[PDB]
């Protein structure tokens, strides 16, 4: 019922564009819509988010999460690890690389999602959710060594699955952090599922 | 380590800009990043809320209240928590509770109220409450939930059980054409591997 007629640019810089979006509204009026987009996109999404769980026999199974600091934010954040979809790369290779590139570690993947928007009201923005298991007592993943890109500074914070939610509460009142949406809404089900 | 020098406007709209944000790296090299912000915030801790509403009802298994809107940034329509903007002066929590009726037409009870957490924080300074809330489907005023839209809303509820939540969103995803939210997707993800 609802469509696209039109997209204006309003202003294109190199990787974000800002376009006004004109749209058919279900009863038959026209309306519009300041829509963001990236350029960077070839692809099923613009890049993947990897949902890293850390098994260690006779220990507490850990979620991987990355400490960056955040420009559009202007503060420090904690983030599944995460980047962008390469051209010509499946989203499963992509979440393994990002992974190794940011913590350190080699995973096996346990499943990959479909195409998900990131802040539909904003943005037209997609990303892969893969979740990945990691062998912590493989003894390639016994010292991690994160190789990071050119202007990536990323510091790994594991935290045990069975209390995500109160160690996130925890780093927030005593760091002053902005944890990313997504790992609330994990941290959240997780006990919420009981 | 890592802070911002300067924000200087690309362009600012209606609703959204574009800056170029200027930052010092932790090498102490300087670096530029486009970044995305709303216009609508000014003394709100966050920019809006999003609702995990839980309908309870005796003799039910819980479920998770969804909504579905076209969105004119993805070109199409989507399977979201309710949300929305939080106006000026008003509470996350009073956002959440008018925007779960205007968009649901529930009635629902504050649980839980999360910090303000980031949206997408390598694209924007977005942030949100994670505001759960409790729905007492045997009463009354839930029986025959009517949603209030305002101008230019036009939703669909849809309620789906939290004990299968991962396979309802992938056989929805099968049957239509429509992209789930990643905060949805990480939620419902979690209910499966807890
Ligand atoms: C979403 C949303 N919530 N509140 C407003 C004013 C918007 C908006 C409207 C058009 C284009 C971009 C926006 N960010
Ligand atoms: C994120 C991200 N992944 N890849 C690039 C080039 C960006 C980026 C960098 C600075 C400002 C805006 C951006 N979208
Ligand atoms: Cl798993
Ligand atoms: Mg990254
Ligand atoms: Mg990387
Ligand atoms: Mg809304
Ligand atoms: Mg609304």
């Amino acid at each position: 019922k609802q469509y696209i007629i039109s997209e204006e640019l309003i202003s294109e810089g190199k990787w974000v564009k800002l376009e006004k979006t004109t749209y058919m509204d279900p009863t038959g009026k026209t309306r519009t819509w300041e829509s963001v987009k990236r350029t960077t996109r070839k692809q099923t999404a613009d890049g993947v988010a990897v949902i890293p769980v850390l098994q260690r026999t006779l220990h507490y199974e850990c979620i991987v999460l990355v400490k960056q600091f955040r420009p559009p934010m202007g503060g420090y954040c904690i983030e599944f690890p995460a980047g962008l979809i390469d051209d010509g790369e499946t989203p499963e290779a992509a979440a393994l690389r990002e992974l190794e590139e940011e913590t350190g570690y080699k995973g096996d993947i346990a499943e990959c999602s479909p195409a998900v928007c990131m802040d539909p009201g904003l943005s037209n923005c997609t990303i892969h959710i893969v979740t990945v298991t990691i062998n912590g007592d493989d003894a390639e993943n016994a010292r991690p060594k994160p190789k990071p890109g050119d202007g990536e500074f990323v510091e790994v914070i594991s935290l045990p699955k069975n209390d995500l939610l109160q160690r996130l509460d925890a780093l927030v009142a005593e760091e002053h952090l902005t944890v990313d949406a997504r790992v609330y809404s994990y941290a959240l089900a997780l006990k919420h599922a009981n």
